[PDB]
DNA sequence: CGCGAATTGCG
DNA sequence: CGCGAATTGCG
C-alpha cells in the first residue's frame, strides 16, 4: 500500500490522557490547516481522534470532496466504522463538553452516509502524520 | 493513562 | 463446566 497524497490527515494534541484535547485536519501534501478544534478542557486522546475523523467527514461532505482521510488511531477508525464511540470516560459535569461532542458526532454518523475512505496512517512506514502536533 | 484483543468467579 | 465480567501491547 502506498500513500495517497491527495488526502486529508487528522491528529490530536493532548495535554495528558485524560486531559485537554485539541485536534486538526490538514492537507496531507501541503500541510494547509483545513479545520481546527480549540482545546476541550478534558477528554481522552481516543475521543479526540474520533471527533477529528468525524469532523473531517463533515468537512469533506460539505465540499463534495472524494479525498480520503488518514488517521493514526486504529481505535478511532473502528469507532467511526462501528458508528459507536466505546469510551470509558466518566460522564460528569467536568466531562460534559467532550461527551456532548462525542454524542453529536455519533448522531451525525447514524443519520448520514459518506463516500470518504478512512485509512490507517502507517507511522512505522511513512513517518509522522502531517497533522502531528509534535 | 485509554483503548482492543486476549487471557483469566459464581451459578 | 459456561457466559460473562474483569483483568492483563501499544500509543
Ligand atoms: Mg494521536
Amino acid at each position: 500500500e502506498e500513500i495517497i497524497w491527495e488526502s486529508l490527515s487528522v491528529d490530536v494534541g493532548s495535554q495528558g490522557n485524560p486531559g485537554i484535547v485539541e485536534y486538526k485536519g490538514v492537507d496531507t501534501k501541503t500541510g494547509e490547516v483545513l479545520f481546527e478544534r480549540e482545546p476541550i478542557p478534558i477528554g481522552t486522546n481516543n475521543m479526540g481522534e474520533f471527533l477529528a475523523i468525524v469532523h473531517g467527514l463533515r468537512y469533506l461532505k460539505e465540499r463534495n470532496s472524494r479525498k480520503p482521510i488518514y488517521s493514526n488511531s486504529q481505535t478511532a477508525i473502528k469507532w467511526v466504522k462501528d458508528k459507536k464511540a466505546k469510551s470509558t470516560l466518566v460522564r460528569n459535569e467536568e466531562t460534559a463538553l467532550i461527551w456532548k461532542l462525542v454524542d453529536e458526532a455519533e448522531e451525525w454518523l447514524n443519520t448520514h452516509t459518506y463516500e470518504t475512505p478512512i485509512l490507517k496512517w502507517q507511522t512505522d512506514k511513512w513517518g509522522e502524520i502531517k497533522a502531528d502536533y509534535g
